[PDB]
Order: structure tokens, then sequence, then C-alpha cells
């Protein structure tokens, strides 16, 4: 759906430029250092969690949501990803949602940011 002017991610605000440029970056597959599991990641819903997406249906992955972005990483060279996400559609980029590590419920659960 569209990606909205802003969200508050667990206090954290950012823009419609902020979120854009994560999903621009994760697609772009701008983080490429050596974590085993580089950014993007999988998202799968987990009914506990009370997140709803306006996106279709899955598969989803999510990708840092940060300041003055991409989130990007290259060999010994890592912007911290920070507990702030934006969810999207694989196959297209379609926004589906922003949540966040933050006032999670549970041990590295997410929650919907506004
Ligand atoms: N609904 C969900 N909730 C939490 N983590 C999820 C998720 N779907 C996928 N994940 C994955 O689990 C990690 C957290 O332990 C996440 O990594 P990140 O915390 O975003 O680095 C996802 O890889
Ligand atoms: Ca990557
Ligand atoms: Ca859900
Ligand atoms: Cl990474």
């Amino acid at each position: 759906c569209d990606i909205p002017q802003s969200t508050n991610c667990g206090g954290n605000v950012y823009s419609n430029d902020d979120i854009n440029t994560a999903i621009q970056g994760a697609l772009d597959d701008v983080a490429n250092g050596d974590r085993p599991d580089n950014y993007p990641h999988q998202y799968y819903d987990e009914a506990s969690e009370d997140i709803t997406l306006c996106c279709g249906s899955g598969p989803w992955s999510e990708f840092p949501l940060v300041y003055n972005g991409p989130y990007y990483s290259s060999r010994d060279n890592y912007v911290s990803p920070g507990p702030d996400r934006v969810i999207y559609q694989t196959n297209t980029g379609e926004f589906c949602a922003t949540v966040t590590h933050t006032g999670a419920a549970s041990y590295d659960g997410f929650t919907q940011c506004s």
C-alpha cells in the first residue's frame, strides 16, 4: 500500500523517504558484508505479534529502517541495523508495514510501528 508520510517506530520517527530508501536499498542489495545472514531477511507472520500488513500475499522480506539510508554493509564495514524495519513483498518491493524490535512482546519479537 502507499508509503506513509511518517511512522513512529518505538520512538524513532521516520519519513516516507526513509521507508522508500530502505526498500530501494534492499532491492539494490547493498548489504554485502560477511554476516552469514546479510539483510534483507525473510519476514514471517507470527500472529501473536499483532502485526497487520497492507500489501498482499507473501513472500515478505524485511530490511533495516535507518536515517540517512540505505542501511548497507561491506567487508569489515557495517551500518548499525538498529531495531526498526521495513517489510515489503519480496517479488515486487511493494510496501507492507514498518515494524520494530523496540517494545516487542517477547525476545526477538517485532511489534508494529504507528
Ligand atoms: N515475525 C517475525 N518476528 C521476529 N523476527 C522475525 C520475524 N520474521 C522473521 N524474523 C527473523 O528473526 C530474526 C529475529 O530473531 C529477524 O532478524 P532481524 O531481527 O530483523 O535482524 C528475522 O531474521
Ligand atoms: Ca545481501
Ligand atoms: Ca499478522
Ligand atoms: Cl548485513
